[PDB]
């Protein structure tokens, strides 16, 4: 099944308009993508034993009876009245949910993602379907000058925009989330990896109620969780793909205010203002224009060549 | 498995015109789908050790007597004259039916949202189809006013929904058993976390008929509920999500009134009257017209520069 | 899998003109989807400890003579000469067969829509083809006259109608079998939820044949029917949903009748005359005409202020 | 089930423009597939006896005790302190993990793949589109003069690219890293192939807590890793079929620069310039083009007989 | 189960021009197709008693032991240091491996017409396309010169294929690969056959480790290889397919070369030339052309009746 595995979580796409750009959108596929893979190999059936716990029961005790300190140590691991170990009760926690505290990561990590697309992709659409359809008409009229020559509602309204720092909040936020997220993960699973291999072992009581009295019953019984030398393993892997986000993250930041007489073809930085925006999200959307590309040929040429001026 | 959980119900959608507004809609996908992602993953293999119940049988019962045990008590956890337990039998009947509870909240929250598809969207659909057709005439003739100068059946029919108040009643009590709904499961969740972690622990007697006077049996098994640990977590995360979901829902209440000369492209609010509530439709619709997008790009470049009055 | 069951019980549909009544439709899907939900709860694996039946085979039984003790008494609750209980033998068939009883109403629930989709409907729908294509002509033509104004086939054929009381004895029959069987589901589930919970325990003899002279097996096996404890809290909610159908199904009488100079925008009812029911059928239908649209929206106008009597 | 895995990895396709090379293409779906059907039949049902590992329990174990050691030694095997083997406990580790790191491999050997797709791919594109569809027209030019005679922008754009040396280095470090990884990946396979076959064996002992006293249990189990043959043999198939690889991966880097007055028919290599790529993916896309094949036609009955130069 | 593998491998098809011939076609879903359905019914449920090995360990062994030494010789069937048998150790590995090595052969005689379709289809498509809508012209013309009488690039462009001699090296290859490997089955299947049904049993030991001197086990367990009567069955079925396989596939050496003033409707052979494939692959595609069919009626009559010279 491991193989079924890379195929839906590698080899496949899951989780019109760019409205999110490249690089936002690739992070966001690693972030939210890994843990899901992880927590699939950690229970695949080839590495896989069958169960969680295995506790000694004596030689005594019959198969149900000894089937019931299993079951019971399992839910004891919540319980602090009834366990003891080489260490406080917190790693019992932790390898007992481990599944769980991936998945929270993996929410956590889309939660901006689908509030960009419920808060602001819907506002930027409307504005780039309109942006773009006017700038193809004016591209289209300087190709026939050109091709003449040689064989302004969109610049108003885009000047608009840098007064408007709208949406450069939900973005910024958006990916100011995602950076917090991202660090806070790679702190609990650097701790994780960090905790004694043995402290997997511990040991449990099952002497409570009526049974506390029992004679026939030992004290403690000896319990190990199995898998959770694989959690702590795996813990690894993502501790080092999430540092490696880290910078990647940190670059998005800047991305719109600098690293990316108005110019309709050059897409430039203005600022901490919408602008800026609109010029990151039209540069990845204006490629698809043929006239666009027919101007920076030209300009290529222009740039190389013979002296046709765009 | 937890990983096709996440796929299903939170990477991807489930549960023309907008006939429910966007805040409406994503508050019913929470409230509806929180429940069902918590009871699934309660139930996963990753998490589950394969029985809701354990009782420790004597060392000299067969192996389908204890098998027996388990199963009438699992049936004892209903029938007050075979329990014992360090508190009332409630406990126990909450513990056994958590994953019903769940469930009936999910369905509770969903029913509002579907007696307003079936008894108010029909009539609002056939309006919102009218008068968005006849706005898109009474834009295109302004157009070509407007670049013509400078390079009221519809306001009859809406003067006529403030006086009707018929779907404001409809909206308003949808939203309010909603509200309803979501304060009664904040209050059950609280107090189910707040139950004792050892009430999933009681004593249960076989010895009601043929049994009674039965010598090799003893008088008390000591049961327990093994899944209860998860159950109390998950119901923290329920509980803390609904609790976030009371304010959003209290604003619903008054965006119609006040947050959101006759004026066909500045939709405001009207008072407790259905035209409040069709300029809430119309305002998450009207930004689909083309007519209207060319309308407020001149309105917004006459707010800042050229006076291109709208 | 039981948030798989309310995805397909709740959150989707299941079980062109509009050939059956909104409020008659929507009664039917209660009506037949409810009982297959409760079935399907009842043994879920969340709630389900994996047998119907347990009984107390003596510890010198071995593990397949206690099997063979189960799967008998199984069978035996149908076979009087080899029970005994508190009560006579009725419960522990209603035990057993709650399932198929579920089955029954669900089924028997749905043969009337069934026959109205098969005895009536296509006679329903290829008059409404016409009619409806023919008061087309008739709005647009009052359209084109208030239009240049203000800026009888289909009478004589519906006027047959009155005449015909075709269809409604076929309606009202379809309702009123409906109705009879809701009431008998009604008072069969009050009564099974009335059972005593111990209902469930039997006492069962293997003695029959070869086995009668045994001195090793004992007279009377304990047995516990593990499920009826669920199914006697779900026949709680099917008795409460289905009360609460028997006022809206009894509604549904006299819809036709009254509830709701030849006019052709107000429908209205005409008696126990098939008239009747095509009134209720094109008022659920003729909203769908733009025409019909049109004139209505003047004739709201004209009620509230500029007469342009439609 | 090991005939659905080879209808799913050979016998069907997995993993417009051409915007990858044939032979690029067809090295990524060996190097990524290979391991994938490699460990989907090291766990075929046909060859698996259904456990990863036994130990041999002595015989007054009970069957929890029995099967307590097997998972604690399972588990074990990662924690040096509890080992003994004739050699290390490294290859222990690796026969443990054999499934995830030819799954690593795989991944490894993708992500080049997936980086060109997302770094190259997109402007490659925009250019093969515009450099094909202005060849189209000269190419339909000369027809027609040909035609007639005997019944620029593009080369001074294409004269640009010779200068710019931008893919060919997102390339070449694409082609470098799938080399790298699949050398490495020959390493680690003939060094885990070389390992002993007995090296699948070593000794337990579960004596770490409360059991360290107990004198009932022995000092040492007896434990075998029971597919480490077969993961020793699949890894010489794997290590012969990558061995093959790394000649035709050399080879890619030679493509380019020699192997694959101007001339708008025969695309030709131009050095380390990104004019050398451009006349591989033309040579691999212009084909499509009706108006060259019918030239290419004609220039091959010109190279054998009747002088229609081209 | 066995009647749907008979639906998915043989009353279905499975592995625009035809650019196969359609014997070459048929020979390879036959050759591929015949050991996937074999390896198929050799673990089929109707069949299989659900292990492939058993050994018969001694009374006194409990059920985990009795398991450990099935695993253990399962494993040792590969270490020569542990068996003995009534020959030497390559029966057990055939015995074993019996799955992988028909998969082996399935997979190795798909190769040849997969380097087919990578590595000359694509030419050949290209050239098929223009010479048969140029032949269509051809046609076209000559009817209409046949109906008005009696009620050169393509014949230059093919005289030069006969030069070529490039593709019938890539075709003839791909036919003697495919000989080769049909012809060393037929020689393992045989020899396969030909072993003793009594070579499914071998003597196993544990006793390598700490349990070396365990007094307790015995020396050696017979173990018996349950599946190999079906395996050295189902080999004889393949056997003789392949063996008629031979002929067929040897036929498809002299069909371009013999069997299959220039003629546009008689394709013929003209040597080792890649014209010889070009006839024949012509010769299979130009039956589609409905001007081809209308001269082959016209030539048809003529042969029999009214001189209308094609
Ligand atoms: C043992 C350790 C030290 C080796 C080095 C770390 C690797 C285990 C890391 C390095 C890069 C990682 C990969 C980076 C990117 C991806 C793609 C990601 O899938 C997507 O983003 C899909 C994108 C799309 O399809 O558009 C899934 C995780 C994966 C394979 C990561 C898995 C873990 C990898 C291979
Ligand atoms: C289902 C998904 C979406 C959410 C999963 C959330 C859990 C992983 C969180 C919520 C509650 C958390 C627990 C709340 C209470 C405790 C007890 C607390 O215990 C101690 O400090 C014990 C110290 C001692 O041993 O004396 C340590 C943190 C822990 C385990 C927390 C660990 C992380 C938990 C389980
Ligand atoms: C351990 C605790 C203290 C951490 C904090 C609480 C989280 C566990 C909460 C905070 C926000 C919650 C999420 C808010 C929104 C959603 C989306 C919801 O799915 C949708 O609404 C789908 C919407 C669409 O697809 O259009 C599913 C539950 C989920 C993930 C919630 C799961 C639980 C979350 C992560
Ligand atoms: C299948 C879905 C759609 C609906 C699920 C509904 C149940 C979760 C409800 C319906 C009936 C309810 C029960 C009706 C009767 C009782 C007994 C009652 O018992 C006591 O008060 C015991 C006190 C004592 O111990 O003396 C407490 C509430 C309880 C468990 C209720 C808990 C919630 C139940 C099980
Ligand atoms: C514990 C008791 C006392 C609480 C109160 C009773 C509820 C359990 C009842 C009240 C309304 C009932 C619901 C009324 C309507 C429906 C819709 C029905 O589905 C449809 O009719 C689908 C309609 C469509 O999709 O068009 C399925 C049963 C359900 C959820 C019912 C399930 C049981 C509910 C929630
Ligand atoms: C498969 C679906 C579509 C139909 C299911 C129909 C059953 C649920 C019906 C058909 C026959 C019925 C039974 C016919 C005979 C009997 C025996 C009869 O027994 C007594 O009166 C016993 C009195 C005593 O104990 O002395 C009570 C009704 C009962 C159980 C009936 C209960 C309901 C049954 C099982
Ligand atoms: C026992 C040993 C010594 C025999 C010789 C080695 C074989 C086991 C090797 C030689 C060629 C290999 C094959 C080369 C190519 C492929 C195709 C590959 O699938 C694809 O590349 C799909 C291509 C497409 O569909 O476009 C899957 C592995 C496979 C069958 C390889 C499997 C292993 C093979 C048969
Ligand atoms: C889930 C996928 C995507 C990634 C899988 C990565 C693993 C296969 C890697 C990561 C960590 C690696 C291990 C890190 C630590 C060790 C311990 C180390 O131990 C010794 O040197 C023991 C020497 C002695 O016996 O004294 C040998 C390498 C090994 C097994 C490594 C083997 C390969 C591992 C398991
Ligand atoms: C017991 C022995 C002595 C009887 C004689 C041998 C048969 C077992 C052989 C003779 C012909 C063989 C068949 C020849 C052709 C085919 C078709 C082949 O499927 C295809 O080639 C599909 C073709 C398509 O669908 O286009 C699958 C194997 C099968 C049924 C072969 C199965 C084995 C057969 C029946
Ligand atoms: C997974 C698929 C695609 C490929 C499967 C390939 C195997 C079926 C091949 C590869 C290695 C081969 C083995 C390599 C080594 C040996 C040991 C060799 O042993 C002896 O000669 C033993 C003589 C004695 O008993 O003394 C005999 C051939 C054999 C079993 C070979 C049989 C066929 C094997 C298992």
């Amino acid at each position: 099944a491991i193989a079924h595995l890379a195929t839906e979580y590698v080899f496949s796409d899951f989780l019109g308009l760019r409205l999110e750009l490249a690089v936002d959108k690739m992070v966001t596929c690693i972030a939210v993508g890994l843990p899901l893979l992880l927590i699939s190999l950690a229970f695949a059936q080839e590495i896989s034993i069958g169960t969680q716990i295995s506790c000694f029961s004596p030689s005594s005790f019959s198969w149900r009876q000894a089937a019931f300190v299993d079951s019971y140590c399992w839910a004891a691991v919540q319980q602090k009245s009834s366990l003891q170990s080489e260490s406080g009760n917190l790693p019992l926690w932790l390898h007992k949910f481990f599944p769980y505290i991936l998945l929270l990561f993996a929410i956590l990590l889309y939660l901006p993602a689908l509030f960009w697309r419920f808060s602001a992709a819907p506002h930027l659409c409307s504005d780039l379907k309109f942006i773009m359809e006017e700038l193809d008409k004016v591209y289209n009229r300087a190709i026939k000058a050109a091709k003449s020559a040689r064989d302004p509602i969109v610049e108003q309204y885009l000047k608009t925009k840098k007064n408007s720092s709208h949406l450069i909040m939900k973005y910024i936020s958006c990916r100011l989330v995602t950076f917090v997220v991202i660090l806070l993960a790679c702190i609990y699973l650097s701790y994780y990896f960090s905790l004694s291999s043995l402290s997997d072992e511990f040991l449990c009581s099952i002497k409570s109620g009526v049974l506390k009295n029992d004679s026939t019953i030992p004290d403690r019984f000896q319990c190990k969780l199995i898998a959770v030398g694989i959690f702590q393993l795996l813990s690894l892997i993502n501790l080092i793909v999430y540092a490696l986000l880290i910078p990647v993250v940190v670059y998005t930041f800047f991305i719109p205010f600098r690293q990316k007489t108005f110019d309709v073809l050059h897409f430039k930085s203005e600022g901490y203002n919408d602008l800026s925006l609109y010029n990151l999200f039209l540069e990845e959307n204006i490629s698809e224009l043929k006239s666009y590309k027919c101007l920076k040929v030209l300009e290529n040429i222009k740039s190389n060549g013979q002296g046709i001026d765009p």
